[PDB]
């Protein structure tokens, strides 16, 4: 398991949590020095538990699929909540079995469905450590509309930060003040699967992407990533989705 406490949290303790999260994801291989997530894992070993504590010390446990860093569901007190999708339904066979009741959320876990449920795109939702504290608090008491927004925050400040150093840093910059994600942040989130794939395809293609990946940079400018010498590959991305899952 990995843990993070918002009480007394700072950029350093958050960085340690994101390091712990990355290190809890198994791999047998690196591709261009980036851990390659496994094609599959069987049984309960597929799911990592993140223990998150809000400022007042209340807690939820979030279940993460270790092959793709997707949040499957979470436990709040004696109630479990899972996304309305087959991967989460399967996860419900292995985690939070001792919950007194299980609620299936009225949406799947993808950004499009969560944004619909929440009533807004995540371009408009502030993220940061304060937003994470709020998210945890919201998820403690069932409200499916409020939960969608909280889950958008949760996913970005945990999974997306684990996947990209740039995103981890953006959240560190928002340790004490929330701010909507940069366009670059959104672009990276949207491109994780594409980049993971193209980095793997570059292995037998002299480090060259078969298909370029278009991103937005820090300065708001749209850029083409064509090969593994780009900073996105050498510095930023920290985990690759196995091409067998793409
Ligand atoms: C590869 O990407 C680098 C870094 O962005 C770029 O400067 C260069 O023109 C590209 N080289 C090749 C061989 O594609």
């Amino acid at each position: 398991d990995v843990s993070f406490r918002l009480s007394g949290a700072d950029p350093s303790s958050y960085g340690m949590f994101i390091k712990d999260l990355r290190n809890a994801l198994p791999h047998t291989e690196k591709v261009y020095n980036i851990p390659l997530l496994l094609p599959s894992v069987s049984g309960a070993g597929r799911y990592l538990l993140m223990h998150l504590f809000n400022y007042d010390g209340n807690t939820i446990t979030v279940a993460v699929d270790v092959t793709n860093v997707y949040i499957m569901g979470y436990l709040a007190l004696t109630t479990s909540y899972f996304f309305n999708e087959p991967a989460a339904d399967l996860a419900s066979q292995y985690v939070f079995r001792s919950a007194r009741r299980k609620i299936t959320l009225p949406y799947s876990g993808n950004y499009e469905r969560l944004q619909i449920a929440a009533g807004k795109p995540r371009e408009k939702i502030p993220i940061g450590l304060p937003a994470l504290d709020t998210a945890i608090s919201t998820l403690l008491h069932y409200d499916s509309t409020a939960a969608a927004g909280a889950l958008l925050v949760l996913i970005q400040t945990t999974a997306e930060a684990a996947r990209f150093k740039y995103i981890e840093q953006q959240i560190q910059e928002r340790a004490y003040r929330d701010e909507v994600p940069s366009s670059a942040t959104i672009s990276l989130e949207n491109s994780w699967s594409g980049l993971s794939k193209q980095i793997q395809l570059a292995q037998g293609n002299n480090g060259v992407f078969r298909t370029p990946t278009v991103l937005v940079d820090s300065k708001g400018n749209r850029v083409q990533i064509t090969n593994v010498t780009s900073n996105v590959v050498t510095s930023n991305i920290q985990l690759l989705l196995n091409t067998k899952n793409i």
